[PDB]
């Protein structure tokens, strides 16, 4: 016949997909409406809050500058005048300390260098030496084991679409 | 002999790499000196323009919120109280016709999400057939050009380890 292997090969999941999906999306409705509600009973006071919230931080603002912005701003510049007094003579005696410190750390990179590229070339010499046998085998591997992961892929793209293809 | 040879797989080019190299890097040494006159130079005035920065910034910052300040919460306060009562009703206005908006688009959806299935089913059905014998032969191809490439690089690493190595 024409019918069971016609709806089989057909593939039914995809309206209980749909269906179902958009069955339980229907909720999204309920939940908007319940949003916009609470948006409506909570817009209310939010407003009397809003201007409240300029009001208090209004005479705040301006009350707050006065005492604080005049005792930081002061602080500030007691604070500065003393620490840059200070800073002046030791900003020199760190920048030696400093400048010493970055200079000999390269100087020690002259001597790294030509030890390092030694140690370096050697040690590639050895592992590529390895390698060379390993890598060999290791490619050879590669091929039917990469494959193997592919096939499997392939097989579930080329099986879905035969099927969804019906025909 | 063992000293022509020693020397042209040695491998000289390294001694210049990092002679050269270190030799112009050495004006790294002048820069910095360079760079050190100027910040004791710019220091002396930088320190009477960050005092002087304070001063103006400070009785400009208390001056400038007075006018400022006031204008700006003054207009903010009418600006908004005015914005806030043609939004009242305009907020339930905009709201449908954006709520309306959303959902209409939604609506087509449905019937979109049955013929868009069956636009992306036939499109796939038709490219993968065509896609399948012509897979085989890209594949196969892939092979030897990808080889190609790969064997190139590996030459590079195997004749620069070589020569590098020297024995």
């Amino acid at each position: 016949s024409t019918f069971s292997k016609l709806r089989e090969q057909l593939g039914p999941v995809t309206q209980e997909f749909w269906d179902n999906l958009e069955k339980e999306t229907e909720g999204l409705r309920q939940e908007m409406s319940k949003d916009l509600e609470e948006v409506k009973a909570k817009v209310q006071p939010y407003l009397d809050d809003f201007q409240k919230k300029w009001q208090e931080e209004m005479e705040l603002y301006r009350q707050k500058v006065e005492p604080l912005g005049e005792e930081m701003r002061d602080r500030a510049r007691a604070h500065v005048d003393a620490l840059r007094t200070h800073l002046a003579p030791y900003s020199d005696e760190l920048r030696q300390r400093l400048a010493a410190r970055l200079e000999a750390l390269k100087e020690n990179g002259g001597a790294r260098l030509a030890e390092y590229h030694a140690k370096a070339t050697e040690h590639l010499s050895t592992l590529s030496e390895k390698a060379k046998p390993a890598l060999e085998d290791l490619r050879q591997g590669l091929l039917p084991v990469l494959e193997s992961f592919k096939v499997s892929f392939l097989s579930a793209l080329e099986e879905y679409t035969k099927k969804l293809n019906t025909q």
